[PDB]
């Protein structure tokens, strides 16, 4: 049969009131055939792109359909944590809250997913995440592919397991909560292994990993080469041409990629050195998506210069917050244990050469920051207001990989894992990478954060996460 066309997220804005409305709610989805309970915003699964526009406020309206309850965290977004919609943005089963936006930050491609405490990593899986996309003034001006579906296209990738009834089969336990949950299955907008028809000259791809715990390295099947346009926060100051492109968990990155008449190629992901992801079938690269070459001219361009990236400023005096990243060595050892006796050698390919004793031992809180599995109620400090400051993220202590991210903000990171960022990671970024090493990043918040909606700081390998990594910081 022929694949599916990529199913692509319908573009909302505001209506003459101003108001957007996402309805949080469950459905069917259907893959390879079987049906499965799924979880989506404005339908059954993932959800839609809402635009924004720099300098203009919107209100969302959400409408949590769901029987449980949830949040909504703008990541990427720069605002105020009362509507950062983390875990204290609790929306009642059957209620609805509202959020104004006033967006305040250079075009971009940001998403949106929930940020129950405890529980982010199921209802990730379970099918709740959508697309943000900001435009500004100068973004427009350099004429880049801008025909949503044709030439400008976004591309959520994410992996999912099943059990043999259908159903989506996720697990918190002892062995996702210390390497991740993972499947094995691809899903590319929800589809497994679509076709997008695409003019001849750019497409643009907008790129988000929306894995719980599994990296990506994109590439094209016939090693054309993709142009980095825009990193999590925005434009590059020039496109950075590339030959495969590293997503970690929750990041996005536009790029630009050649098409010819007659020649489909594949988008595709390479194996990553990362426990547990090279097992059958991503020990090979993996396709995502066909891109099938249209004959008619697509009118996008890649120009020269995008944008203007500022300097770092001097760091003599700045504040230096240190976040040490744990792991509890038993928890971590049972985990890896239970990988390697489910799937052997094949576990740790591409890397380098039962009582119960209590609630002190248990897994929910064995991962921690600054040696405290999260405390929604105590934010662990308070960071400056309109002040630039260097957090240090060190993951010395245990091999797995932590991508960190930081609510609030739009940093530069200064090193990423003991190296200076490769230049399509040199701009602005709302992760960094830290596995095994030491990141030191240049952040500041723009907006205000009390502690009763905090800013959260945290792994976003989501069952890290859900089980202690992460902390909440006060702003102002
Ligand atoms: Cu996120
Ligand atoms: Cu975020
Ligand atoms: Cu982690
Ligand atoms: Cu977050």
């Amino acid at each position: 049969a022929e694949r599916p066309t990529l199913p692509i997220p319908d573009l909302l804005t505001t209506d003459a009131r101003n108001r957007i409305q996402l309805t949080i709610g469950a459905g069917q989805s259907t893959f390879g055939g079987k049906t499965a309970t799924t979880w989506g915003y404005n339908g059954n699964l993932l959800g839609p792109a809402v635009k924004l526009q720099r300098g203009k406020a919107v209100t969302v309206d959400i409408y949590n359909q769901l029987t449980e309850e949830t949040t909504l965290h703008w990541h990427g977004l720069e605002v105020p944590g009362e509507v950062d919609g983390g875990p204290q943005g609790i929306i009642p089963p059957g209620g609805k809250r509202s959020v104004t936006l006033n967006v305040d930050q250079p075009a971009a491609t940001c998403w949106f997913h929930p940020h129950q405490h405890g529980k982010t990593g199921r209802q990730v899986a379970m099918g709740l995440a959508g697309l943000v996309v900001i435009e500004d003034d100068e973004i427009l001006k350099l004429m880049l592919p801008k025909q949503w579906g044709i030439d400008d296209v976004p591309v959520i990738v994410q992996d999912k397991k099943f059990s043999a009834d259908g159903q989506i089969d996720y697990q918190l336990d002892v062995m996702t909560a210390a390497v991740g949950w993972f499947g094995d299955t691809l899903l590319t907008n929800g589809a497994i292994y679509p076709q997008h028809a695409a003019p001849r000259g750019w497409l643009r791809l907008r790129l988000l990993n929306g894995c719980n715990a599994r990296s990506l390295n994109f590439a094209t099947s016939d090693n054309r080469p993709l142009y980095v346009i825009a990193s999590d926060g925005g434009l590059l100051p020039e496109p950075v041409k590339v030959s495969e492109l590293p997503v970690l968990m929750g990041e996005r990155f536009e790029v630009l990629v050649e098409v010819n008449d007659n020649k489909p190629f594949d988008l595709v992901t390479l194996p990553v050195s990362q426990m547990g992801m090279a097992i059958a079938p991503f020990d090979k690269p993996h396709p995502v998506m066909r891109i099938q070459p249209i004959a008619i001219s697509a009118s996008g361009a890649l120009p020269d210069t995008l944008s203007s990236l500022p300097a770092l400023p001097s760091l003599e005096g700045l504040t230096v917050r240190k976040l040490q990243l744990s792991m509890d060595p038993m928890l971590d050892m049972m985990g890896m244990q239970m990988l390697m006796e489910k799937y052997g050698d094949q576990a740790m390919a591409g890397m380098d050469h039962h009582m119960n004793h209590g609630g002190k031992f248990d897994f929910h809180h064995a991962n921690k920051i600054n040696g405290q599995a999260f405390d929604m109620n105590k934010p662990m400090f308070a960071a400056a207001k309109g002040q630039y400051e260097r957090w240090v993220i060190s993951g010395v202590g245990d091999m797995m990989l932590h991508p960190f991210h930081i609510h609030g903000t739009q940093f530069r990171i200064l090193s990423e894992n003991g190296k200076p960022p490769a230049a399509h990671r040199a701009g602005w970024k709302d992760t960094v990478k830290v596995e095994g090493n030491v990141s030191e990043v240049l952040v500041k918040f723009n907006h205000d954060a009390p502690k009763e909606h905090a800013y959260m700081a945290h792994c976003h390998l989501l069952e890290h996460e859900d089980t202690g990594m992460m902390l909440g910081f006060t702003v102002g």
